[PDB]
């Protein structure tokens, strides 16, 4: 896979627009400063293989990085990624890992250690695949264990309730391997949402399946529960992008 | 007002994210790299009076920084900043100037000169309703006519049909002043949005008032023209945010 040009730039440019003019009524800054955290990240990965790592890796990083987080308003999300950032709507309705701070700079950008100077490769990063799950996983669950962490209150998750092939939830996606379980006594309710996109057989609901599962699990913790499928919110986001849909029609 | 802080960082944090990840299958890399396009930022304003300004003043960065603008999906939009954004959707469905290198470098941001050194006020800004209106309008305003002149094909324009200070389309706003008049033989049709906020008074429709000015002014220039309110893509988003509304009612 072809890495980000110019990593440094890009991680220190994102950074900077994120402290001045980014979410500053939605989630507090951070105390590090750019330069402080660019540290803490490249040291994570820098002049090793790069599937030198491990779940603890970057550590550092997402202690300087993680922010507080708005009570109520933390969703998390398996399988649904674009309708549910579209729903949280940049921060206003509620918080995604994406509109935090790590999860800001490090959005959609790929990076990887080697042995040799500079320490990172400019040219050229293994296939995911290739590398062993806890060094594949090990920037995007740290950050997600951190985000769960930091949670307080209600938090939100959307998943898939139309793939035949996945279900809605598993143990060992990151919501099941680094969300829910990071989850502390802060927390008091998952609300969960489940998408069925138009057109699309229904194939897990509220109570059954992987649903009931994950409801047995969440009240195990102590937690309170609910679920709903397509609530009027969300499907109405759904209809913007498909009107004509049989489910969108108007008194 | 108060100006941005670090106003130097911040635009070459933004315009270094913009130029390895933003818009990349959306809208062309300039020619220009950062530093050039703060060059010709700064001086356009640096050194002078904060009201030191007219239409000319930005010309060498606009001229810099201006990208060729997809096909058919060039949107305008006057007194609905939100409802126009969430539907373009970052460059999906429409581009807005705010998608645009430029815009999106600049977007939210305050800043103006002083003679002393540094060249520019770190403290204030004029409400800039101080200043006149070739000063006030040199920034946006020759953002607008530049990318105006780079539309080709269809373009979109949303407007607000439920405010009754302000006229739905009028001369002096950004779009008649700078946008219309500046729009080339490569366009073909305006089309026009009406936004008629759920819950409020319907104030102007397509056909009447100041959207029948506009149809005049877009016939005359031999584009063609179609006029819609609250078109079911839109009035699903609004109705996303205020599900309960009565224009919301579903079969
Ligand atoms: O299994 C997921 C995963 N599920 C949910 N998420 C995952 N991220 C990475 N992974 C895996 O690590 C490797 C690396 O991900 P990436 O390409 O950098 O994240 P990506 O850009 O595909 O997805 C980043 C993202 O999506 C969340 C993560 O917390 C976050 O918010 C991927 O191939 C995924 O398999």
């Amino acid at each position: 896979i072809v890495p980000t040009r110019e990593l440094e730039n890009v991680f220190l440019g994102r950074c900077k627009d994120y402290e001045i003019t980014r979410y500053l009524d939605i989630l507090p800054r951070v105390r590090s400063d750019c330069s402080a955290l660019w540290k803490d990240f490249f040291k994570a990965f820098s002049f090793k293989n790069p599937c030198d790592l491990d779940l603890g890796s970057y550590k550092d990083f997402f202690t300087s990085a993680q922010q507080q987080l708005p009570k109520n308003k933390v969703m998390f999300w398996s399988g649904v990624y674009d309708e549910a950032h579209d729903y949280a709507n940049t921060g206003r309705k509620y918080i995604t890992l994406e509109d935090t701070l790590p999860g800001y700079m490090l959005n959609s950008l790929v990076w990887c250690g080697q042995r040799a100077n500079p320490g990172f490769n400019e040219k050229v990063c293994p296939d995911f695949k290739t590398c062993p799950v806890q060094a594949r996983e090990s920037f995007w669950g740290m950050a997600s264990s951190s985000y769960a962490h930091s949670a307080e209150g209600e938090v939100t998750y959307m998943v898939d309730g139309s793939n035949p092939k996945v279900p809605a939830y598993r143990p060992d996606s990151f919501f099941g391997k680094y969300g829910l379980p990071n989850l502390t006594n802060k927390v008091t309710r998952v609300k969960v949402i489940v998408l069925h996109r138009l057109g699309e057989k229904i194939i897990e609901k509220c109570g059954a399946g992987s649903l009931l599962d994950l409801e047995k699990l969440v009240k195990a913790k102590h937690f309170a529960f609910d679920c709903v499928e397509n609530p009027r919110a969300v499907l109405f986001l759904l209809c913007s992008d498909n009107p004509n849909a049989r489910e969108c029609r108007l008194a």
